């Protein structure tokens, strides 16, 4: 069985929680805390291991952007530090290609990064790759067909509808068709042949809308909206369904977990996180 792991997030201050949801029975397990509280991080999985990447500790007595990469082994229920990134990256996005982790964009104080770097677990090493064409924080990242997509975010001045694609073998970024909606701090994932962008902030309002990019048609199409408007949601895929976790609706830090069924084009509530939070990291791996 596989679990949806949520790491970190924010309510009143950045959080250390690691919790695992089992779709097969509705259950939540609390697991070993992160060593350092963090919101605005990303999660990903490589070789069964769960990684927490970047973020920021928003704490009553200091705010510290994170360059940290930390590894959770479900077999041991322990977090281990890995090599740190070149730079702190709060409000980060990440994607895995061929066993390597791409850390994309994010902020360090008022610095809005266009830089991108790549972690190799076998060497425990980060290396910079070509920067994005746009500075992006609160950037959604997805991998489809071994290409890396950076979608929306905030460039230091404007929230963005733009998106771009990284071609590893050319070490080159190129624009793709922009979304139909400006989205910063959305949830971005892949399902079948499409990149989904769910929720986000458009400059004025938290969004419930959801659109998807078909790489063959190069167009974005709206699908059914989520039940909740959400910015800084977590998102993942578990057995062919999109799950969105938490976020902020303009009023409440949501505990709502919703899932999307592409065949009926419907969103439904599936569970509730143990407490409302935004800016979590999310990924899927084996039970611990
Ligand atoms: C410490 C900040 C105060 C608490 C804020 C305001 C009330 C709701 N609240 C949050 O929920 C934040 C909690 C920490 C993580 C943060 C977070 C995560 C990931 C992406 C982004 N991000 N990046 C760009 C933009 C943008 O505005 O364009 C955003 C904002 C829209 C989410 C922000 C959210
Ligand atoms: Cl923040």
């Amino acid at each position: 069985g596989r679990l949806i792991y949520t790491a970190g997030g924010y309510f009143r201050q950045s959080l250390s929680y690691l919790e695992a949801y089992n779709p097969s029975n509705g259950s939540w397990l609390r697991l070993a805390d992160l060593q350092v509280p963090r919101s605005g991080l990303a999660g990903c999985v490589v070789g069964g291991l769960l990684y927490a990447v970047g973020g920021r500790n928003n704490s009553p007595d200091g705010n510290t952007d994170s360059s940290a990469l930390d590894c959770y082994n479900p077999m041991t229920n322990q977090w281990s530090p890995c090599a740190s990134m070149s730079v702190p990256r709060n409000r980060i996005g990440v994607g895995v290609i061929d066993g390597h982790i791409y850390a994309v964009g994010g902020s360090h104080g008022c610095i809005h990064h266009s830089s991108v770097e790549r972690y190799e677990p076998e060497r425990d090493e980060w290396h910079l790759v070509a920067p994005m064409l746009t500075r992006r924080i609160g950037v959604g990242v997805a991998v489809l067909n071994r290409l890396l997509y950076a979608v929306g975010g905030f460039d230091g001045t404007n929230r963005l509808n733009s998106a771009e694609c990284y071609y590893p073998e050319r070490n080159e970024w190129r624009m793709i068709t922009p979304m139909n909606t400006i989205r910063s701090g959305a949830g971005v994932c892949v399902l079948h042949n499409c990149i989904y962008a769910a929720g986000g902030y458009d400059g004025q309002d938290q969004l419930n809308s959801v659109e998807r990019y078909d790489v063959e048609t190069e167009t974005w199409t709206f699908v059914a909206p989520m039940r909740h408007h959400r910015s800084a949601l977590g998102i993942t895929v578990h057995q062919g369904k999109i799950y969105v976790l938490g976020g902020y609706d303009g009023h409440t830090f949501l505990d709502s977990v919703e899932c999307y069924d592409p065949d009926s084009d419907t969103w439904s509530e599936v569970t509730r996180m143990t407490s409302g939070r935004s800016g979590v990291g999310v990924a899927v791996t084996m039970e611990p």
